[PDB]
């Protein structure tokens, strides 16, 4: 035996529930699965369950079948989170992992953190420390409580680091690693370029359209806010075609509120896969969204962005002038704002790291040691 | 115009706090209170006895959730509490202390955008293994109003970036309760008579922290320490059912027969035992304050406490359970001590301060 023979396994269990969590997990899981002395276990809470919200990401992003599908979703915050909490705990007692990874800030994120910390299993938070400072948002609650329940905090931004320090989280548990969604954009771009012909199937050409997505509860749960958004987009479409993959939350609200006819006024799609989405974003003249990740991706592709919200967690994008908030207060103004910004670019700047946040995270999990 | 306050209570120390605050809210103009009992504590001697002897109004809801894991108790409470909130739509949800019930109620509420107010906010053990440290950090960070009992708790909240306009130093509602119920206790408690004890003729012990009961070696040290003490001065020991169950589980039941072990007692009986003890040994949060209220020296069987002013003032002493004999001696040696004269925890109107803030 010449070389040193290591005898130590760590079991890392990831908890995912929703579309953006599968994307982040695809970047991180792949590095962990390739890491010596790492056994990864993946739990799918069931929060997102339609194939174009879940299965399609497992296919295109090459994620192994979850070890557990919990089958929980569609309910209230109370039912989803409550049921996930108890179910995730069951798994934890079975699998007895050394670390629990949770991602972003869905109800699934919070359920996993809570299930784990009370069993004294160390929680690590991928995308830690983002603040909208708007507690009406369920996502803000989620990230605050998850962060304060975590033993490791993988911040993507300096602002995120500052947020955590300001809430008394000790500096030694915080690591600025950048953003794994940039890793993912880099890792899957060639496959998107190879495999999507969404542009060919919509008869669209590069820079000849605007891409839009809207699903924030505060935008969809209010009939008249939603109307401002659908009406604005419809106005924009007369000037530049608007492509709009429509989230199931958004469709369900549009329907119940009777606003369905507005979707005839733009190029509305079922929700798309990541590969088609990359191609759509890459080639847009402008992106209008209330998504977190999409704001970032627009910048990756150096496409201008409008965020239809009263705030963003991703403030560096505003400072760099790649992003611009426009709250949905009236349709005329929203539309005018969109058309004006279609002519803009931000400044050249390198945000979100080197595309290897996944490797940093894996390295930090493996070397923390038994406290 | 009128204001609706829904209160969530699960366990014994929450009933006691609720009693103080309830009496004042109910009596207050422009206020309905709805009371939700999660079911976390359910034995008659941990729950009904408090409603009855403290004349707490019947809970509008009894969820009947208890006896399971953290994840079962909390996740079920979360769903069940939310259901009631959807029905009642209060202006404020009120939580107390730091049980699994506390967290479920806060979390149920904040996702419905109902303002949450934390009664007894900002206490910190800095021991993140305690399920109660997590409960309070998360509850505090989910709350809109923070009723701190001490300057330390104010400081703890500011250091975690919680804004000062949300923090009110109101003292301790458990002081209110002690003052209000003191006379009834005097009139109605016959527990000294029943147990054959004389005033200042025994030590009072309670023990129930998870780190003391789930850990066999810690639990053994404690029970062994108390049995040694009892040889010198009788030890009176109302045993938390968790503690009873863990002691039976680890085969330490016999130590309970070597002191004056009791089932858990009512508040009135407890006040009488506390008042008349030579010294109190506990790992309870509330009992360490109460010993101070009755100028009875306290020994706290833990590595830390949230109530650090009780150490500062020499009314309370830490004794971690490392060694049965070291613990027995520390207990016996603290018996004839006393702390300095100082007023902690306010004027006994913490509840009315609380009530005023809510109405305004
Ligand atoms: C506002 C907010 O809190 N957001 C949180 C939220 O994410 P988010 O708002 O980005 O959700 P979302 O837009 O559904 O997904 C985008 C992805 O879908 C792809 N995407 C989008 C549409 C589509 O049809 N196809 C497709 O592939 C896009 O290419 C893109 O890769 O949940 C996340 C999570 O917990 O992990 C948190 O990290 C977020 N926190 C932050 C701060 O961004
Ligand atoms: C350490 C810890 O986290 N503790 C938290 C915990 O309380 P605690 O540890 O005091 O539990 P506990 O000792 O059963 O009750 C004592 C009462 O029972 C009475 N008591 C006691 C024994 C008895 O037989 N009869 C009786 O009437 C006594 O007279 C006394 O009035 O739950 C509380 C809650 O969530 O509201 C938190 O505020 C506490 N946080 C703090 C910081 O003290
Ligand atoms: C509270 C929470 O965790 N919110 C997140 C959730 O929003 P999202 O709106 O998806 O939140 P939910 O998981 O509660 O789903 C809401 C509703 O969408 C419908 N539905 C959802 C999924 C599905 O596959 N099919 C379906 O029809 C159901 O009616 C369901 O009740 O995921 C988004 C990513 O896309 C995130 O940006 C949001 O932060
Ligand atoms: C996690 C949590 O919230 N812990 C609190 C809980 O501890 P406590 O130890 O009561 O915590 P639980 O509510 O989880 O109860 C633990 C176990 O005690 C037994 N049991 C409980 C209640 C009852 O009426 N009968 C019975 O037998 C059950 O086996 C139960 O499973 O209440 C204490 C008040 O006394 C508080 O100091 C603790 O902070
Ligand atoms: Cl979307
Ligand atoms: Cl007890």
């Amino acid at each position: 035996n010449l070389y040193f023979q290591g005898h130590m396994w760590v079991k890392i269990l990831s908890v995912v529930g929703a579309r953006p969590q599968f994307i982040k997990a695809a970047a991180v899981s792949r590095v962990l699965r390739a890491s010596p002395g790492v056994r990864e276990v993946l739990v799918h809470t069931g929060q997102h369950y339609d194939d174009n919200m879940s299965q399609v990401f497992f296919e295109e992003l090459e994620i192994p079948d979850p070890d557990y599908h919990l089958g929980i979703g569609g309910g209230t915050h109370g039912q989803n989170t409550g049921r996930m909490l108890e179910a995730i705990e069951g798994v934890l007692l079975k699998e007895k992992p050394d670390w629990v990874l949770v991602y972003g800030n869905t109800d699934s994120t919070l359920a996993g953190a809570l299930a784990a910390v009370k069993l004294h299993i160390p929680v690590a938070h991928v995308e830690a420390g983002l603040r909208s400072f708007n507690r009406r948002m369920p996502e803000e609650i989620n990230r605050i409580l998850t962060d304060h329940a975590s033993d490791l905090l993988f911040a993507p931004t300096e602002t995120a680091v500052q947020n955590l320090l300001r809430e008394g989280i000790p500096e030694n548990r915080i690591h600025l690693v950048g953003d794994v969604m940039y890793d993912a954009a880099l890792h899957y771009g060639a496959k998107a370029e190879r495999k999507s012909r969404i542009l060919e199937r919509l008869g669209l050409q590069a820079k000849g359209y605007v891409l839009a997505t809207i699903h924030r509860a505060e935008n969809t749960d209010d009939q008249e806010r939603l109307r401002v958004i659908l009406e604005a987009l419809a106005e924009v479409h007369q000037e530049v075609p608007v492509v709009f993959p429509v989230h199931p939350r958004t469709r369900k609200r549009a329907e119940a509120f009777g606003l369905g006819s507005y979707l005839e006024k733009v190029v509305a799609l079922e929700p798309v896969g990541y590969l088609d989405m990359v191609m759509l974003e890459k080639n847009a003249r402008l992106i209008v969204t209330d998504s977190g990740g999409v704001q970032k991706e627009a910048y990756f592709y150096r496409v201008p962005c409008v965020t239809v919200r009263e705030e963003t967690e991703w403030v560096e994008l505003l400072k760099a002038e790649w992003n611009y908030l426009a709250a949905p207060q009236n349709a005329k103004d929203l539309a005018l704002t969109i058309l004006h910004r279609m002519r803009t670019k931000g400044v050249e700047i390198d945000l979100y790291g080197d595309g290897r946040a996944s490797q940093k995270i894996s390295d930090f999990l493996r070397k923390v040691g038994i406290r």
